[PDB]
């Protein structure tokens, strides 16, 4: 595609079915001392589109736990749905303490 518009043009597929489970898998979790390379596959287990887990599959579980339901609705659409999906986590290692 070299002739043509100026610019770039290529409208008809907004998401990208490439590179899905098969196989039985085992559950996927995240911590605060996680990776930002896990925290890739945890968002794709659950079912999350990938426009999200492309933006949020670099911050490691500690900076994506540090992200709220504002900050992550801001970085993806999905962002109140991500967080939904985070209290639980953060929830299981520390919330409502003692001290």
């Amino acid at each position: 595609g070299s002739s043509g518009s100026s610019g770039t043009i290529g409208r008809s597929a907004a998401q990208k079915k490439f590179h899905v489970p098969r196989q039985n898998v085992p559950v996927i979790n995240i911590t605060y001392d996680s990776t930002p390379e896990d925290v890739k596959t945890w968002l794709q287990s659950k079912g999350f589109n990938p426009v999200t887990v492309n933006s949020l599959g670099v911050l490691n579980g500690a900076q994506l736990f540090s992200l709220n339901k504002d900050e992550l609705r801001t970085v993806c659409p999905e962002g109140a749905r991500v967080y939904s999906q985070i209290t639980v986590q953060k929830a299981a290692l520390s919330g409502p303490s003692s001290g």
